[PDB]
């Protein structure tokens, strides 16, 4: 893609879910106009009438959350209950946030954008045709991905990689490979954020139904067939929508979402569902089970002179750490979740924020109900950070490197004194500390954002993300997956959402 405006063309088929119909009828009904619902909806609705189901509002509503500037803005601001960005503690006391708006994460995330591991696909176990799944990286990439331009901060960050010993030099590709590369984003260069609502403008305006502000309760269902879902709007009217034949329902709600609501139609595990009163449709032990999050380890440096704010683009990967930066200005609100805690020290100057991913994680938890009947009311959620020790290990390699990283001659002009140390820098919150490197990571741990999990491929769906037992039904966002993709997972997913839209498609014709 090129660099361009924002494209709201989609706008003409968006309705408040007070405007809809009592009683619908749709070929295909998606919930979740996220990452995967997005490019999911428009995909099917080339040839069906399909509606699109989103408990947020409109973009345009928050207009920070399309500019480069404005992604610790939507962090910052408060949580009403209206806002794009929902705050949620979880039980492991780490903050962090989820997407409510229409686009989904992609509205609100750093913008990285990556084609997944090539070894992803061959361990998966599933037979992806790895030619459309090319062709539908090339459709989402010709519509809202470009090259970044030259970021002085990012420059030297990459320059240190390199010099720390992250090889080889890549250059610009949007491959998941070993070593330091450029990579794409979905902010443009002039700041714009591009992200997976503009993929509905793909999709025919004839057949393809949004609906904004439409808090999907739960999934209708009848051999066992889902029949369509119960959604209510803004005055609180209850609506219901039904799929016609040979339709089906998708559940594109997210990590958090799509098991919450699964639960809350009566689809998990037996025992625990009878204990909420919840009349059981489909016994199934793993829904909202084998939840993860990758674990984010970070430093703060405060450099002496003023540095360039930029947004992330260039990747240190190596098989069992992923690392970047991004360079800030200082704030007096801090932004939730990109710190563990709100007990945190305010930067006092622009700051670079460097981190280290944790590959996996091998540690996981799970998604439980805290209302039984309410959608509105966030589902509890515990990830078990570091409670498998290979993890633990793994982010003691990625701060070892990024000890190397600050011990190179790329960073040494952003150090406050000319010491040989790595104390010459000025740090906000904890610095860098072999079971020192230990009690730093289990106390410092925030959320990488990148969580995954909840309704597995082979523990809750098949091989082609149909729901087991239940006909009709089917699941496409982060919660399929146990693993990551790569180090930046939403090049994946809008892949993922156009994929299993037009393996539909082949199969109805
Ligand atoms: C702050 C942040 C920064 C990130 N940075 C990056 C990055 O730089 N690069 C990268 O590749 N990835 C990044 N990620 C991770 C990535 O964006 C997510 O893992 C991914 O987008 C999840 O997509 P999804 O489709 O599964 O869920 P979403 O995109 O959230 O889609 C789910 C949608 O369903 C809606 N919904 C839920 N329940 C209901 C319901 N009952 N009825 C109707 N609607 C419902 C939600 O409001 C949401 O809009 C970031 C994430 C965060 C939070
Ligand atoms: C360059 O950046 C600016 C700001 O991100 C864009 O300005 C927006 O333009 C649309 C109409 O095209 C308006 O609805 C918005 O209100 C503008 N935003 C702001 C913050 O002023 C501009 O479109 C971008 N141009 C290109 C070619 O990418
Ligand atoms: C911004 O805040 C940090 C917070 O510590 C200050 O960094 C300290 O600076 C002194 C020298 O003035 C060092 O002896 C300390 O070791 C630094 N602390 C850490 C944790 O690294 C910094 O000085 C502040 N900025 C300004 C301009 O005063
Ligand atoms: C798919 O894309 C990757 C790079 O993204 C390339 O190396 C590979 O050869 C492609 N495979 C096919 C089957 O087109
Ligand atoms: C890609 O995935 C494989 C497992 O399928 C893993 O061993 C490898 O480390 C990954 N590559 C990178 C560069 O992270
Ligand atoms: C970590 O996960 C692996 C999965 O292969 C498992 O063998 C082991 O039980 C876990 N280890 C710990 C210490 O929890
Ligand atoms: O993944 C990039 C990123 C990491 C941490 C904070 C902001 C952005």
């Amino acid at each position: 893609a090129n660099t361009s405006a924002h494209d709201f063309s989609y706008l003409k088929f968006v309705y408040n879910a007070t405007d809809t119909s009592s009683e619908g009828s749709y070929d295909y009904i998606v919930i979740g106009g996220g990452t995967s619902g997005c490019p999911l909806a428009a995909t099917l609705s080339e040839k069906y009438k399909v509606l699109l189901l989103e408990r947020g509002t409109i973009a345009t509503e928050y207009p920070n959350t399309l500019t480069a500037d404005g992604f610790a803005y939507n962090l910052q601001q408060q949580d009403d209950g209206k806002t794009p960005v929902e705050r949620f503690v979880s039980e492991d006391g780490i903050d962090n946030v989820r997407a409510r708006i229409l686009g989904g994460t992609t509205i609100i995330n750093a913008g990285v954008y990556a084609r997944a591991n090539i070894s992803f696909y061959s361990q998966t176990g599933i037979e992806w045709d790895l030619d459309l799944v090319n062709k539908t990286y090339e459709w989402v990439e010709d519509a809202i991905v470009v090259k970044p331009n030259n970021q002085s901060w990012q420059s030297v960050i990459g320059e240190g990689f390199l010099e720390a010993g992250i090889l080889p030099d890549n250059g610009f590709s949007l491959d998941h490979e070993a070593g330091t590369r450029l990579t794409g984003s979905t902010f443009d260069n002039n700041g714009t954020r591009h992200a997976a609502d503009e993929l509905l403008n793909k999709g025919d305006p004839n057949n393809l139904l949004v609906a904004v502000q439409a808090s999907v309760e739960k999934i209708l269902f009848s051999n066992l067939s889902a029949i369509g879902v119960i959604y209510t709007d803004s005055d609180g009217n209850s609506h219901q929508a039904f799929v016609r034949g040979n339709g089906e329902v998708i559940v594109s709600a997210g990590t958090i979402g799509t098991p919450q609501l699964l639960l809350l139609s009566g689809v998990g595990p037996e025992s625990y569902l009878s204990s909420l009163n919840i009349t059981v449709v489909q016994p199934n032990p793993y829904v909202g089970q084998f939840v993860y999050d990758n674990p984010r380890n970070f430093i703060n440096i405060l450099p002496p002179n003023p540095i360039e704010a930029s947004v992330a683009t260039v990747l240190g990967i190596r098989s069992d750490y992923y690392q970047v930066s991004l360079s800030s200005l200082p704030f007096s609100t801090p932004p939730f979740s990109l710190f563990p805690t709100t007990s945190y020290p305010l930067p006092n100057s622009t700051f670079a924020h460097i981190v280290s991913q944790v590959p996996g994680p091998l540690s996981h938890g799970s998604v439980t109900l805290n209302s039984s009947s309410d959608v509105r009311i966030a589902p509890n959620i515990k990830f078990n950070y570091y409670s498998n020790s290979t993890d633990l290990a793994n982010c003691v390699s990625g701060m070892k490197k990024l000890g190397d990283l600050l011990r190179t001659k790329a960073l040494e002009p952003y150090k406050a004194r000319d010491v040989l140390g790595i104390d010459g820098f000025n740090y906000l919150g904890v610095p860098l500390p072999d079971a020192s490197f230990e009690t730093f990571c289990l106390d410092n741990v925030a959320s990488y954002w990148h969580y995954h999990g909840g309704s597995l491929v082979g523990k809750v769906l098949d091989d082609s993300f149909r729901v087991m037992g239940i006909k009709a039904l089917r699941v496409v966002d982060a919660s399929t997956f146990p693993y990551e993709p790569n180090s930046h997972p939403q090049g994946f997913y809008l892949m993922l959402g156009r994929y299993v839209g037009l393996q539909i498609l082949q199969e109805r014709s």
